[PDB]
């Protein structure tokens, strides 16, 4: 199952002729990232890269854009549904009401089983040395090549009661060292923190890719503290994982993992890690910081393993359609879990994924009896005080005719409703994300503030009712006019697929 | 010629393909509008109303979407072009630059003729009745049927020296009377007031539609104080236009407008006005207020007189395309003459031409050595004190790299270069534009404050120079590489024509 097995995934894009496969020699340093970020760029068919030159000893194949959108706009987030057995016509709304299924029932706990295709193939310590593999040079000015773009990072807290799944970037160190992104407030940081104040070894770890394309969505959102990816998996498939025992630790991956790195992530050790072309859209060349420093002492991986990867920056890829998405999905059950009524989220591609639009049930806004600055400030303290909204900097809050699966209508909505300051609240005392340019190369302190609550809803929203229509073809004609218009649309001589 | 000549250009469009004649009956009440509104949402051709039901003695038929957008994007711009005489393959950048041409030559005064086509049928007092032509309801809300949204009103200041060409909108209010807007600080506004403080009579008017393309153009632009539109036209056609006398007063109108009213503007009368689908995409139902009030006294018309007619609201249409950037053009050459070192403007649609986005020499800027407070409040001062500047609430600054033409780029740099709050100033003493919903039915002044300008530019662009690359296909890949991929892109498999 596609959903269940990330082979049985790239065989579904094939049969969906939303693949190409690429059998020429084809170059990691850039050729591949190039040709998928153009894909990423165009929303063209995803690239299986099987002939990648340097690939030694089954090491390895790429998929580029594994997550990334369809040109249609009947199955735009086909992707995306191929990652959660949804039909590839799923919209939005229904792509993260599955994502969201999860959080009100019982975790499935994984299975343990004692092999699988993951195991097809080892490396040791002796025997492997990433700097020969052909992992990926994904953008002209990175400072590393970057193995880790859609991989899942596999940390436990010390006392076991809760393992984490979640994606964060990493490049190649050495024979057998990557460096990373480990920052706060995300859960690979919070573990790693537990770690450290333990103060007695390093971090067990492993790095699974070609997982369960499943499990890679739930590493992308986040899913609250405490909570093991496995078991939320679980019980969103309705069917429990099954996980392998990695050779070298104590750990758990999935059974069908095309590739594992096993190893240790260090509670004392650095290393020089990035830049790289990042989310928003840039790289800042030579912006090099010291980074998370991870071991790796073994590899296994299947027969013709397939390296997944992000060729990420601007829109659309992984780091738009994942992360802003899943972010909006649990802001929204944030709100609803805080009693805001809040029916909908969704970021904003033209934001850059930096926006969440959030729609609201005005009937109910109107029997609070509360005015703008009051709600914004409230809707605000929830978001922003919580790690749910960490990547996003602007919450626009719209009423019920806004769908906030459209960027045009929430843009129009901003631009027309709210009032550039009056209708805003700014937030200074919050934690900022310092990859927006805006924050880390910016005017301002990189980890703090930049956070603002714009209300596009009209003041009668708050009291008796919306009080306009709207100037366009669907609202300022009466229904047997607009059906008479439509019926004789081509008979008059003007242009008329959903699909196409 | 078609820019000089409405009846030209009708047939300019035409042989352009760019029209679709209805000559089956056709309701002016809302059937015309609706027929227009839906063109407008999906850029096709522009309605050429040849039949419409209530035509009475050659008065008359309707083209709507005379502004409007084309649906490919090799001709996006191709109507407003055909205004002014350029190829239909011109930029905003070549239009906007055209509107611009005439604001550093002499004018060149109008030419009196004897007469025209607009004298081929004329009806006065006795013989015409506004409440039984066939004049347009445009919205099913509307609180009137607006005759006025694409002629051009004709004052003249009481001491002969300003004849000012303008749209603004008017309705039918009785058999010989209109009201409409007349609202500071627009031109007819500042003559209306001359004549008040003269205190002596009405105001000489005359509406005239189906005016000169390029007159009408020019009648959408806030050129400046005092400088009569029509010798602006002149200059920036290269030719005189012709012009005859109004038989009831000593105004002039183009020779061939399709249509003519003459008459007063009231010093002291006032009636009721509103409500109207408008330009940011609302109505409000029932918001009638009193607006200026004008009495026809005489009708003249050219035989077979076609009125032209926006049906405006959400994008995209006149007040998008002409409001927007025009303004945005004058706000540029504004900038330029007060020793900022802008180099482009434009309204972004995505913004419901609500922002403009200011493109900065950031070489000039760095020789400046200034910040990005100083800059800021420095364009904000020139533009929102400004008449060019009115309809405008937030300024984009932007450097070098970004398309302002592009909405697309205008965006990605606004969420990502842009912290909010403090990359940005407000400006509450300043005129507002009371028609943006959240400025007249919102929650603070109508007429006051309400304006930003969001600082797009980085902190290295004021100092030593931009310090990133895109991480995009275009700016993260070697030349030689984009090329490889560019000319394999089919051989590999994937998808690829400018006009479609
Ligand atoms: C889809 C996706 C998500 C990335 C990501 C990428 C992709 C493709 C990359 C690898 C191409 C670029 C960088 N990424 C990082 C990232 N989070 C983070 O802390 N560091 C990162 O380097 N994220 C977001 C992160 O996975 C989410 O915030 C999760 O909620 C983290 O899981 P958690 O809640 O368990 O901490
Ligand atoms: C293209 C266009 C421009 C409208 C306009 C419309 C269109 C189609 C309508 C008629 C459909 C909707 C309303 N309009 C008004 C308007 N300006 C104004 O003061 N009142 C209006 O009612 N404008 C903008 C106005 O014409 C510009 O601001 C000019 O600069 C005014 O000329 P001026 O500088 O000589 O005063
Ligand atoms: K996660
Ligand atoms: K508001
Ligand atoms: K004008
Ligand atoms: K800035
Ligand atoms: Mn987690
Ligand atoms: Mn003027």
């Amino acid at each position: 199952p596609a959903h269940l097995c990330f082979r049985s995934f790239v065989e579904a894009l094939k049969v969906d002729n939303d693949l190409v496969e690429i059998n020429t020699p084809i170059d990691p340093n850039l050729e591949a990232a190039a040709i998928t970020r153009r894909v990423c760029e165009t929303n063209d068919k995803a690239p299986l890269f099987n002939n990648l030159i340097g690939m030694k000893n089954g090491l390895f194949r790429i998929l580029g854009a594994p997550g990334s959108l369809r040109k249609s706009s009947a199955d735009r987030y086909g992707r995306l549904a191929r990652h959660l057995a949804l039909p590839p016509t799923a919209s939005m709304r229904e792509i993260l009401d599955k994502m969201l299924s999860a959080s009100d029932m019982p975790p499935i706990p994984p299975t343990i089983v004692p092999t699988g295709p993951c195991k097809e193939n080892s490396l040791d310590d002796s025997e492997f040395d990433l700097t020969e593999l052909p992992v990926p040079l994904i953008h002209k000015s990175d400072g590393g090549k970057y193995i880790q773009t859609y991989g899942m990072h596999i940390v436990q807290s010390p006392d076991g009661t809760w393992t984490n799944w979640s994606i964060a970037r990493a490049m190649v160190h050495d024979k057998n060292h990557l460096t990373g992104l480990v920052i706060p407030p995300q859960h690979i940081w919070q573990i790693h923190q537990m770690w450290k104040k333990e103060g007695r070894s390093d971090v067990p770890w492993a790095l699974a890719f070609g997982v369960p394309p499943a499990a890679i969505m739930a590493s992308s959102m986040p899913i609250p503290d405490g909570v093991t990816e496995a078991g939320y998996v679980g019980a969103m498939t309705g069917s429990s994982l099954e996980l392998v025992k990695c050779d070298t630790n104590d750990l758990y991956v999935p059974a069908t993992c095309e590739i594992v790195l096993e190893g240790t992530l260090s509670i004392s050790e650095t290393g020089p890690e990035g830049p790289f072309g990042e989310m928003h859209g840039y790289i800042f060349p030579g912006d090099t910081h010291l980074g998370a420093k991870y071991k790796v002492n073994r590899i296994t991986y299947r027969n013709n393993a397939i390296m997944p990867m992000s060729s990420c920056g601007r829109l659309t890829d992984e780091t738009h359609t994942m992360i802003g998405s899943l972010a909006a999905a649990e802001i929204r059950k944030l709100c609803q879990q805080n009693d805001l009524p809040i029916t909908d989220a969704f970021a904003p591609f033209e934001s850059q994924v930096t926006w969440v639009a959030l729609r609201v049930d005005t009937e109910k806004l109107r029997a609070m009896k509360t005015t703008s600055e009051g709600f914004r400030k409230r809707v605000g303290d929830v978001v922003f005080n919580h790690k749910a909204g960490y990547t996003i900097h602007r919450l626009v809050l719209v009423g019920d005719d806004i769908d906030v699966y459209e960027g045009k209508d929430v843009l129009w909505a901003f631009s027309t409703r709210c009032r550039p300051g009056m209708d805003e609240t700014l937030f200074e005392d919050v934690r900022g994300f310092p990859l927006i340019p805006y924050m880390g190369h910016g005017n301002g302190p990189a980890h703090r503030g930049g956070k603002v609550v714009s209300d596009a809803l009209m003041p009668t929203e708050y009291t008796t009712g919306r009080n306009w229509e709207a100037a366009d073809f669907n609202q300022s004609y009466p229904e047997d006019l607009k059906q008479k218009v439509l019926d004789n649309w081509t008979k008059m001589g003007f242009s008329n697929h959903h699909h196409h």
